[PDB]
Parts: structure tokens; sequence; C-alpha cells
């Protein structure tokens, strides 16, 4: 099959309005995985919106301070489809909204930490925390290093630092997880590392396809869950 996530429902909407985003999964046994909603907004970086776990765990959804009380996340295990309900939409809510699968099933110890298989996202336009060097460049074949500096409560408190690669209009993609692991099919020239409060990505032997925006993320404990950097344009 392949794992596929398709988010729908976005569009130009007037303020204070309500909108439901759908995410239809395929290719895995939907019921066994947390599903997380993320947001990419211009000027801001990537943001965690909320999380719903497998019903084999609790299922009670967790949201983020921002949307805490006006968004509501939901699942339909019978049709393998997660939902994001948005209420009282302000223009500061305009963004691309992404759907995500926990890297593991509810069985695994390391569940509820890393997310993968992001969809393309659906754009919502409404009418009317980790430090990351803005830019980096190199020549093809040369090396490059990206920094992601957070605090004790995030990068330096855990072994859950991810890096995503983002091409405009395309689904963000896991390059590195758990600080230094390469998912299946990420070339060993992408390298993860950390020390204290600062993580590092290293792209050895650059390539034309390697020119992208690179976002870093860390688990940030029970209260904040996730946090991101503002992204880095690598230019080859």
């Amino acid at each position: 099959d392949e794992v596929q996530l398709v988010e729908s429902g976005g569009g130009l909407v007037q303020p204070g309005r309500s909108l439901r985003l759908s995410c239809s999964a395929s290719g895995f046994t939907f019921g066994d995985y947390a599903m997380s909603w993320f947001r990419l907004a211009p000027g801001k970086g990537l943001e965690w919106v909320g999380l719903i776990k497998s019903r084999a765990i609790d299922g009670t959804p967790q949201y983020a301070a921002s949307v805490k009380g006006r968004f509501t996340i939901s699942r339909d295990d019978s049709n393998s489809i997660a939902y994001l309900q948005m209420n009282s939409l302000t223009t500061e809510d305009t963004a691309i909204y992404y759907c995500a699968r926990d890297f593991y099933d509810f069985w695994n110890e390391f569940s509820h930490r890393t997310f993968d298989f992001w969809g393309q996202g659906t754009l919502v336009t409404v009418s009317s925390a980790l430090t990351q060097p803005a830019s980096a460049s190199g020549s093809p074949g040369q090396s490059v290093t990206i920094t992601c500096t957070g605090s004790s409560s995030d990068v330096g408190g855990y072994k859950y630092v991810s890096w995503y690669q983002h091409h405009p209009g395309k689904a963000p993609k896991l390059m590195i997880y758990e600080v230094s692991k390469r998912p299946s099919g990420v070339p060993d020239r992408f390298s993860g590392s950390k020390s204290g409060n600062m993580a590092s990505l290293t792209v050895s032997g650059l390539q034309a396809e390697d020119e992208a925006d690179y976002y870093c993320s860390s688990y940030a404990g029970s209260y904040n869950f996730y946090v991101f950097g503002n992204g880095t344009k690598v230019t080859v």
C-alpha cells in the first residue's frame, strides 16, 4: 500500500468562523497510532496544535495553550480518519495544517514522541522557541552544519530531537529522529547530534536536491509537548 495521510477542508474563510479539517489515513492499522496536528504559519515557524492517542491508551485529546479551548481533535477508527475542529478563527490562525502519525504504535516505549508520514497539508486562510540559524550554504560535495539551540526543558532534557526537511508545497519529511537516527530511506549523509542544550544536523556531500528549509523540533515535557525552531534555508 504505503502510508498515506490526506488532509482536506481548508480554504479562505471569514474571521470568527468555524471549520473542520479532515485527515484520511491509509496503509497502516489506524487504531494503533497517535495522530498529531501541526501548523506552519508565515513568519512563525512550525507549531504543534494537538494530539490524539490510540483508544488503547486513553484517547482523551491534548491541545496546545494557543488553541486550548477552541480547537477539538477527534478520531473515527471505523473509517481511519482524524479531524481538527477550529472555532472562532482569527487571522492569527492562518496557516498550512499538517496531519501526522506517531513513529510507533501504542505498544512501544518511545511512543508519543516522534511524528512522521506528514501529509501535504491543507491551507487555511482567514480574511481581513528553539534557536536556529536563519541560513546556511555550501558548495556541492562540501559539508554543512545546522544548529538547533533550545533549553534544559527541551533539547537538553530529552533524547527526542527531530529535524524535518521542507520543500514549499510538499509534505515535511523526517530526516532525523531521536537526535541521531535516520528513518528508512534517509541517506547517511544527513547526520544528527546533540550536546547539552544544542542539537546539530550535518549534511555531508551536498546535492542539488538538498536545498530546502530545515526545521528542528524537540519534545518539551508534559506541559508544552512539542516546540520548534523558526527554520533554516540551506542553499546549495
